[PDB]
């Protein structure tokens, strides 16, 4: 009942009943906070309440100190002083921000900028409010119960009434009634289980609402920068290939934290496992909020480092099927390979938290919590792709605010930036360069005369408020019977129930924006489906057509991005 104050950290004896992670607030800050708010209920040892029997006075603002005791305006001994008094709320040991974060919904866009903007501490406040905000909005769900299995990959769901029925999508995880975690995709659902089971009549599925455990670090550890390289060890043979890093590695060593911006196929990974062989002897533990992110780093490992100083660490409840050639959960390992939130409790020179734009506050401070590093190296892109907020409805999240790494790489700019682009044919990369680089990204390849553009605005109908476009995959089946070539191409759209038409009807692989991230291919089909700002996010659109080392066909709806396309124009 006892700590420090999340405003000023002032010792105190108050927290507030009424936030929902019921925060030490000092007798200041608590006043400012119960005088500005609907917040009312203190609670000290004991909680500010009318202690006359069957009274229910809980407003502090309405209560009374009369001996060691509270009491209400009616219940109050002649000798009494009020509770809220002089700037103050009484308490043992004797604002405008925390207030919003305390009180707000989490369904605007203005409520993430203000988690990102503020102190410190109201990060850590804002991040740990949202992810429990976000875990009860789960139970706010339907329960999915099995009327009849009809195949191995099959089945009928019989929803809750009343509540209403998640997404279905493999964002939207599900744990059967513990039969392993199962995922759903459109009266025939297609069913995705992680243990391979024998779907049983009457079993049911709800999303998995985890306990939000409070956070203790910050989201980013104060700055320090150092005269030398400290407590890592460069090699003077350092391998040509990771030689355009070395100034790079030197700024690493020289700081506590360091940001890299690494546009798509600018040699993100390269320059991560380059960070080993340029300091021979660190202990690098490895980090990134998705199992696909962290096994990207192993794959690059594999070819560089020494696979017997390498270890994949899996949590007991696996999730997904993950990185198998590295001894598993050795923590103490050189080179350690983990998700956040698998993360073990330990030590080492250099932490590498790959693919930042994904990262929320809370995996900032959770890293930063199990991890005691020299030095910190966030890895990733502000303009890629973010975390979903599933909270939020009203508003676009802009790059600036995604985390604290994204805030100081988009106001103070990166500390290094990865400025070639070794993936995509020029077309695609004078776009993006131009789109969301500043002019700064730069042609490796040259133009590949393989990057396509029609505008085709089709016909949108709704898998509930998934889109579907059939008219574009039309076009797209047109113009594969003309470049057969493009047979081996992958289909992306930013929605499922569209890619799901896709699957069918031109029997390419599908992949949403969003699940493409951090993936490449030889030629991509993209469909923009729909005009809506989900389609027409810069940062989506960046990532989609960044997938295509050869060739690319883009089927758009919005005509600025189809303008803003430097792609030979198709007709129909
Ligand atoms: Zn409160
Ligand atoms: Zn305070
Ligand atoms: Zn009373």
């Amino acid at each position: 009942a006892v700590g420090a104050c999340v405003l000023c950290n002032s010792q105190t004896s108050l927290r507030c009943g009424a936030c929902i992670r019921r925060p030490f607030l000092c007798c200041k800050c608590c006043y400012d906070h119960v005088i500005s708010t609907s917040h009312k209920l203190v609670l000290s040892v004991n909680p500010y309440v009318c202690n006359a029997p069957g009274c229910d006075v809980t407003d502090v603002t309405q209560l009374y100190l009369g001996g060691m005791s509270y009491y209400c305006k009616s219940h109050k001994p002649p000798i009494s002083f009020p509770l809220c008094a002089n700037g103050q709320v009484f308490g043992l040991y004797k604002v405008t921000d925390f207030n919003a974060i305390a009180t707000c919904d989490w369904t605007n866009a203005g409520d993430y900028i203000l988690a990102n903007t503020c102190t410190e501490r109201l990060k850590l406040f804002a991040a740990e409010t949202l992810k429990a905000t976000e875990e009860t909005f789960k139970l706010s769900y339907g329960i999915a119960t099995v009327r009849e299995v009809l195949s191995d990959r099959e089945l009928h769901l019989s929803w809750e009434v009343g509540k209403p029925r998640p997404p279905l999508n493999r964002n939207y995880v599900f744990t059967g009634y513990q039969i392993g975690e199962y995922t759903f995709e459109k009266d025939a659902v297609v069913y995705r289980g992680t243990t391979t089971y024998k779907l049983n009549v009457g079993d049911y599925f709800v999303l998995t609402s985890h306990t939000v455990m409070p956070l203790s670090a910050p989201t980013l550890v104060p700055q320090e920068h150092y005269v030398r390289i400290t407590g890592l060890y460069p090699t003077l043979n350092i391998s040509d290939e990771f030689s355009s890093n070395v100034a790079n590695y030197q700024k690493v060593g020289m700081q506590k934290y360091s940001t890299l911006q690494g546009p798509p196929g600018t040699g993100k990974s390269h320059f991560a496992i380059g960070l080993a062989l340029y300091y021979p002897s660190a202990r690098i533990v490895y980090t990134a909020c998705s199992h696909a992110a962290v096994d990207a780093l192993c794959e690059k490992a594999l070819k560089y480092l020494p696979i017997d100083k390498c270890s994949r660490i899996i949590p007991a409840r696996a999730r997904v099927e993950c990185f198998d050639k590295f001894k598993v959960n050795s923590t103490l390992e050189q080179y350690v390979f983990c998700t956040v939130n698998a993360l073990p409790e330990t030590t080492a020179d250099i932490v590498v938290f790959d693919e930042i734009s994904m990262a929320t506050n809370y995996d900032l401070s959770v890293v930063n919590a199990r991890l005691r590093a020299k030095h910190y190296v966030y890895i990733g892109d502000p303009a890629q792709l973010p975390a979903p907020r599933t909270l939020l409805t009203k508003g676009t999240l802009e790059p600036e605010y995604f985390n604290s790494v994204c805030r100081l790489m988009k106001t103070i700019g990166p500390d290094m930036f990865l400025g070639t682009c070794r993936r995509c044919p020029a077309e695609i990369v004078d776009t993006v360069s131009a789109l969301v680089y500043d002019n700064k990204l730069k042609a490796h390849k040259d133009k590949s005369a393989q990057c396509f553009k029609m505008f085709y605005k089709g016909v949108i109908t709704h898998d509930v408020s998934s889109a579907i476009n059939r008219p574009q995959i039309g076009v797209v089946r047109e113009f594969l019977t003309r470049n057969p070539a493009w047979r081996k191409a992958v289909f992306i759209s930013p929605y499922n129930s569209q890619n799901a038409v896709a699957s069918k009807i031109l029997g390419l692989p599908t992949q949403t924006v969003d699940s493409s991230q951090g993936s490449e291919y030889d030629y991509v089909i993209f469909t923009q489906t729909t005009e809506t700002a989900h389609s027409c996010n810069v940062n989506r659109f960046n990532v989609a057509i960044t997938r295509a080392k050869v060739g690319i066909l883009c089927i758009m709806s919005d005509r600025d991005l189809y303008d803003k396309l430097q792609f030979t124009s198709l007709e129909i």
